[PDB]
């Protein structure tokens, strides 16, 4: 009926929950190390949701889980989801720069995937109150 439910270490908003992770990661790999936790690199869907993630973003660079996919010709959500809602700085997006990075304002860059960030923030579906 209510789901809320997150694992130790993650933070619930809705019905997800969110993993600000810490340490030197490229684009792949963060995308790696969420898959490795049972999570994925975030999507990112509404202005709520946004909002929520600048409140704990890191204020140097976070990945998060967009990039350009050159067979689809398009940004691509880790998950298959496309790009609804966005929130890229003025002028962003601006070849090579196929990675999509969020800035302490939350706003979104592209970027060369093997740069090198000290954030990235992962997430998956909140678990829910059980029968009594």
């Amino acid at each position: 009926f209510v789901c809320n439910t997150c694992p130790e270490k993650w933070i619930n908003f809705q019905r997800k929950c969110y993993y600000f992770g810490k340490g030197t990661k490229q684009w792949v790999h963060a995308r790696y190390a969420c898959d490795d936790m049972e999570g994925q690199l975030v999507s990112i869907h509404s202005p709520e949701e946004q909002d929520f993630l600048t409140k704990h973003a890191s204020h140097t660079g976070s990945w998060i889980g967009l990039r350009d996919l050159d067979l689809e010709g398009e940004f691509i959500w880790v998950d298959g989801s496309h790009v609804d809602y966005s929130n890229w700085a003025p002028g962003e997006p601006n070849q090579g720069e196929d990675c999509v990075m969020m800035r302490g304002s939350g706003r979104w860059n592209d970027a060369f995937c093997d740069r090198k960030l000290g954030a990235w923030v992962c997430d998956r579906l909140a678990t829910c109150t059980p029968p009594a």
